[PDB]
């Protein structure tokens, strides 16, 4: 893995000691291409990217669930013939990418083969788990952009592809310019950890 223990550390000093890096390197199996696609500079900046989406979504770490216990009942698309199995406040964010909603449980265990859907505590029960859903996330899902995050920063459209499609609808097109400026100053402290520039159109 391009990032090594002591960078790991270095990235995330207050973190939640639930995560750790041993369970992101087992984590790493369930997508090959991810952070080794492309050269070692673009392995790097992808890596950070990842990691500085997941500093910003999770309070560097800090966090393991969604904060915001009044949303818990939210995330039930109850349209779904599978509907809401574990609960319908049970679909609330949980790991490095706070996945939510019952329909992303059911996808992204399909594509793990793990059955998130009626096990969705499993996600913040279990490091290798959640940092399996946040790889998930980056290499399948576009979210509310156009373009996976792995696609963005190996084809290289950019860092702030990444921020439009994580949690980004509220901050990009100019909605909020201090937490967009934020999320690039965060991948820029690791892209220089690492030891790569950052490239370009970083904004969004
Ligand atoms: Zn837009
Ligand atoms: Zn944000």
């Amino acid at each position: 893995f391009v990032v090594s223990e002591a960078q790991f550390d270095q990235m995330f000093p207050s973190r939640n000691s639930f995560y750790t890096y041993s369970g992101l390197t087992a984590a790493l199996s369930a997508y090959p291409g991810f952070s080794n696609t492309g050269s070692d500079t673009v392995k790097k900046q992808e890596a950070a990217a990842f990691l500085a989406n997941v500093g910003h979504e999770t309070g560097g770490l800090v966090y393991v669930v969604e904060q915001n216990t009044a949303n818990y009942p939210h995330y039930c698309d109850a349209s779904q013939p599978y509907g809401c199995p574990a609960g319908n406040d049970k679909y609330y964010g949980r790991g490095p990418v706070q996945l939510s909603w019952n329909f992303n449980y059911k996808a992204a265990g399909d594509a793990l083969g793990i059955d998130l859907l009626n096990n969705p505590d499993l996600v913040q029960n279990d490091s290798a788990v959640a940092w399996k859903t946040g790889l998930w996330y980056w290499n399948t899902q576009t979210g509310p952009g156009t373009m996976t995050p792995h696609d963005a920063m190996v084809n290289g459209a950019g860092f702030g592809e990444t921020i439009r499609s994580i949690n980004g609808s509220l901050e990009c097109d100019g909605g909020n310019p201090g937490q967009v400026q934020s999320r690039i100053d965060n991948y820029e402290r690791f892209t220089q950890l690492l030891g790569v520039e950052p490239g370009g159109n970083l904004s969004c």
